[PDB]
DNA sequence: CCAGATCGTGCGACACACCGGGCCAATTGGCCGATGCCGTCCCGCGAACCCCTCTACCGTGTTGAGCAGCAGCGGCCT
């Protein structure tokens, strides 16, 4: 709790590396194959 | 002295006083009935009016003064 809130954010922000196309590409798999798993999972 | 103003009195006219008759003028004012133009409304289409959606070279950091409470520290006490 600081009386700026904005330089909190941007401190905070920055902890998270920047990541690349493969790790980008390799998300988006996991993302589309555990929707597809969660609709499986919808069936009966 | 005696003669006109004032008034008494008289005769007439007479302008209406009545209270009652017997008709009339003017002047209606309603809408009667018939005819006609405007308000309202129900679409009809179209101009605009507002909302939602999407674009893939890429790109990664904003004074002074007064009064009171809290944090750090010197120094006992155990």
């Amino acid at each position: 709790a600081t009386a700026d809130p904005v330089k909190d954010y941007l401190k905070q922000i920055g902890k998270v590396p920047l990541l690349n196309a493969e790790q980008e590409v390799e998300l988006a798999k996991r993302i589309e194959a555990g929707l597809f798993a969660e609709d499986k999972l919808a069936n009966s």
